């Protein structure tokens, strides 16, 4: 007959005690075995076969030897008998560790696109955030929910289940909207109204708990600043670290500069520092501020300006080639691997911005002005993962994006949780595991 009905690696593993069943294909005289521990000695692997009446293996020992850059190895397995022999294409491979998120396995819980969340669907809600136990919606009351702002339990979203709940808004009023941005930080949520002129309240207030009493922490005379732009608070980017310590940036309307607002403890502001930064025009009202991890360095970018990596007095350092209108640029690092996340705008009935979630990898490179750079001279500038969210363009174009990392009992990364939202079409949560190894 002569063919081979069975066959195993006997030593595989660091400790050359690993049995590993062998998978044959007949017809394409072709051995193949689960990857094996990169430790394994793969100069002398010992092998048990089962043959046909009469067969015998050439050798029970063979030289799998590979460099440390090779994977793999193929060798010629012969079986002979009497009078015939079959020689087989026997492949060995090592193990090839994996990093980062799998993509190809989102878990999306949508509400955009046909499912757009109710409040979105007009231009009195602006923002949206996330931060893993809530979402965040800055409804200002309208026909016909008459929502203010309100917190929807993640866990009531995933399972489709759209219950509001209120946060005490006693008081919070001046400006000319009441408010506008806002963000979840550290359990906390923070609003800002809309300042419309130098004699418009610009307030911030801040609340402990979702069931708090507001508290005002700041109320800016934007007309005591000297070099500040008209009207603030159409876009708001929030830095604020765990000991509830950063900047808030707010851009002006006519895209001149950035209020950058001190802010320490979680809750004092310190209005003696605000700074008034320079922005330019084709930043626009949608443009965000964001601090790259816990460095002294911030993303910049706006409808017309590509994400650029900036001091904290937004001196330029690196302008990178993402740009289609990416505003809310956050660095997300998980699992070995590291992530730019951008909500794509839309500002203007006629823009051809992709009005999405996009996530581009910005792993290679040490730091992250290496990274973009890296990213930049590449072949392939194309997101690693999109989530249209729908609808089109529009002039109050704001968007944001949040993101929570679930780890497992062992402090190590099990889950990333993208979010975006954007004004006039909706938000969307993608959640996706860690890579696994191939097990091929």
């Amino acid at each position: 007959d002569t063919e081979l009905l069975s066959i195993k690696i006997l030593n595989a593993g660091a400790n050359g005690d690993k049995v590993v069943e062998g998978t044959i294909d007949e017809a394409k005289k072709t051995i193949n075995f689960p990857r094996l521990d990169v430790e394994t000695d793969f100069s002398a692997l010992s092998i048990e076969a089962e043959l046909s009446e009469g067969a015998a293996l050439q050798s029970e020992v063979m030289d799998y030897s590979m460099d440390a850059e090779t994977n793999e190895k193929t060798q010629v397995l012969r079986i002979i008998n009497h009078n015939r022999y079959k020689d087989y294409l026997m492949k060995v491979r090592k193990r090839v560790p994996v990093f980062g998120a799998d993509f190809e396995k989102p878990t999306v819980y949508n509400f955009s696109g046909d499912n757009i969340y109710s409040d979105f669907a007009t231009n009195y809600t602006r923002c949206a955030s996330y931060d893993g136990e809530h979402v965040l919606v800055v409804s200002r009351p309208t026909t016909p929910n008459f929502h203010t702002p309100h917190l929807l339990k993640v866990s009531d979203l995933k399972r489709g289940e759209i219950k509001p709940i209120m946060l005490d808004v006693t008081g919070v009023k001046g400006g000319t909207y009441d408010y506008n941005m806002g963000a979840l930080i550290n359990g906390h949520v923070y609003l800002s109204s809309l300042s419309g002129g130098k004699v418009s309240p610009f307030k911030i207030y801040y609340w402990e708990t979702p069931t708090s009493n507001p508290e005002v922490i700041a109320n800016i005379n934007v007309g005591n600043i000297p070099g500040a732009g008209n009207r603030h608070g159409d876009n708001a980017s929030y830095n604020i670290d765990e000991n509830g310590n950063g900047f808030i940036f707010f851009g002006d309307n006519a895209a001149t500069e950035f209020l950058k607002v001190p802010i320490s403890g979680h809750k004092t502001v310190d209005i003696g520092n605000i700074k008034v930064l320079p922005s330019k025009s084709d930043a626009t009202m949608v443009t965000n501020v964001y601090r790259v991890g816990d460095t002294d360095q911030y993303l910049w970018s706006g409808i017309r300006v590509p994400v650029t990596l900036v001091d904290e007095s937004l001196g330029e350092k690196y302008k990178s080639k993402i740009a289609g209108e990416a505003v809310a640029p956050k660095v997300v690092t998980f699992n070995e691997e590291r992530y730019l996340l951008v909500c794509t705008a839309g500002q203007g009935a006629a823009s051809k911005a992709s009005i999405a979630l996009e996530v581009y990898d910005l792993t290679k490179g040490e730091t992250i002005e290496d990274a973009l750079k890296k990213f930049d001279e590449g072949e392939n500038h194309n997101p690693i993962y999109q989530f249209k969210l729908g609808g089109s363009g529009n002039g109050n174009a704001l968007a944001q994006t949040d993101y929570y990392i679930e780890k497992d009992e062992n402090g190590k990364d099990a889950k990333l949780c993208l979010f975006a939202s954007r004004t006039q079409s909706g938000f969307v949560i993608c959640e996706f595991p860690i890579k696994q190894e191939e097990m091929d």
